[PDB]
């Protein structure tokens, strides 16, 4: 159902906000952990300028 | 778990059938929305695993 994508992921967002700061954490190094070597590239670039 | 365990579950198996730029848009929504102190420790988890 790729026409509901944007639902699932704000329902996704949704229960995410719900979590404790760890369970948080913890699943997104889960997502991470499934991910490519060119994923990791691009959250990293992402992070990085973040961590200032 | 098991309230997180549950949706978790849900939000797993949602995730692996977005596609591969959709995964990282949703990450990265996730990152926006977390603490410096959380950042710190996905850039730890994730710094190793790019060499």
């Amino acid at each position: 159902g790729a026409a509901s994508y944007e639902k699932e992921k704000e329902l996704c967002v949704k229960y995410f906000e719900q979590w404790s700061e760890s369970d948080q954490v913890e699943f997104v190094e889960h997502l991470i952990s499934q991910m490519c070597h060119y994923q990791h590239g691009h959250i990293n670039s992402y992070l990085k300028p973040m961590l200032q």
